[PDB]
């Protein structure tokens, strides 16, 4: 099993695409810190379906648009269990609105939150993976990043900043061997990213449906524990149903 | 003349870029305003050499990341001419580090500032532009952030936020015909910028050179029929 003996911490893992990530990283093997910042009770049931399927897995709390409350995370991981193998930035939020009626706490609450707290994780990471010279970060962004989408000029703005970010760490940890990927969901069933967008879209999703959390799952999974992956880093995966090509 | 009786505002004009960017859309006909951030006699400078070509300039102080500062630049300029063809968002800074000790606030003035000053005024300009239903709205984004560059972690997501932002913000305002795009300069010389092997033109650009790109978007009637996009005045740098 690739990931026995590592460690995988997913931010905002108590439900959909985050949640499915963590279960799937559990089956192949990793012990998971499964973090969330209000969902404790979808936390709680995470930790315990890994647990049930025999792996180990712990809930902690954390707002990671939160300097302090990185430290507090990354520092709770480390003691517990003493590596970070994989990191997984999934936690995000949507504000939306259009533009013109967008209210600058709409938009910053999700830039420091989408943008933000990938950047607060990603330092922390690289400071245990650099001193490891091992480790993969698996960051989650959206094609609404790369194509943008009417009333989401905030999450579209994120998300773009997530890849640019992604790109920027692969080439600082790259001569580690550490790999820094992204990977941009659709419109997924489950965790919905414009609900209203997936309606008007769904015409022109070429697969005809929606994705699904476990499928997003598989694509960070073999991110994450695939060794042809070790030579993949820089880059962006859509898993989109081939909404997004050119 | 193309911009004749039209009205921009360039965003950080004082200096480099900005200011080339100002005197070109002034040499295209338009009433330009000047935002400068502190050095209200570098502006003054970029109005006077407008008003000698002949032409309309003011400036106004405003740093473009604080909210309450973008109102006041936007209504000043409302006030002064009535109404906004073009918007240049160009003002920006650099922090650079690499990310194992980058500081929370370095961080942060950057991204408040390279792209929260973005959404800001484009912000203020969707307002206006809808009510003319006209309009265009310019980026100043950057090659790093479409390949990234050790060193500038907040740049480079700063400047790739600003290409997702230009993309939604096109979609949202296409219907009443206002175009959004990017310009993604590569390395230009300017006071940003005070091996060279990796350009394929084999010379740095020159900040006239991006001004010509930015009034062929603001000015030229063919890019009536661009939105969305992002133009890489680069050497050959990013080829993509
Ligand atoms: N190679 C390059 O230079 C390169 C490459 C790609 C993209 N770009 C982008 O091009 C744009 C212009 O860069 P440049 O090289 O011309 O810059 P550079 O000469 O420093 O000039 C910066 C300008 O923006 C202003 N400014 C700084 N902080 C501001 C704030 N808070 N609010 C309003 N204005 C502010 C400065 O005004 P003051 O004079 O009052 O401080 C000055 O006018 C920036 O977005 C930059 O990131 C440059």
């Amino acid at each position: 099993l690739p990931l026995t003996d590592r460690i995988a911490l997913v931010t905002g893992a108590s439900r959909g695409i985050g949640r499915a990530i963590a279960l799937e990283l559990a089956a192949a093997g990793a012990k998971v810190a499964v973090n969330y910042a209000s969902s404790a009770g979808a936390a709680d049931e995470v930790v315990a379906a890994i647990a049930a399927a025999g792996g180990e897995a712990f809930a902690v709390k954390a707002d990671v648009s939160q300097e302090s409350e990185v430290e507090a995370l990354f520092a709770a991981v480390i003691e517990r269990w003493g590596r970070l193998d994989v990191l997984v930035n999934n936690a995000g939020i949507t504000r939306d609105t259009l533009l013109l009626r967008m209210k600058r706490d709409d938009w910053q609450s999700v830039l420091d939150l989408n943008l933000g707290g990938v950047f607060l994780c990603s330092r922390a990471a690289a400071k245990i993976m650099l001193k490891q010279r091992s480790g993969r970060i698996i960051n989650i962004a959206s094609v609404v990043g790369e194509m943008g989408n009417p009333g989401q000029a905030n999450y579209s703005a994120a998300k773009a900043g997530v890849i640019g970010l992604t790109k920027t760490v692969a080439k600082e940890l790259a001569s580690r061997g550490i790999t820094v990927n992204a990977v941009a969901p659709g419109f997924i069933a489950t965790d919905m990213t414009s609900e209203l967008a997936a309606e008007k879209l769904l015409e022109v999703i070429p697969l005809g449906r929606y994705g699904e959390a476990a499928e997003v799952a598989g694509v960070v999974r073999f991110l994450a524990a695939d060794p042809a992956a070790a030579y993949i880093t820089g880059q962006v995966i859509n898993i989109d149903g081939g909404l997004v090509m050119a």
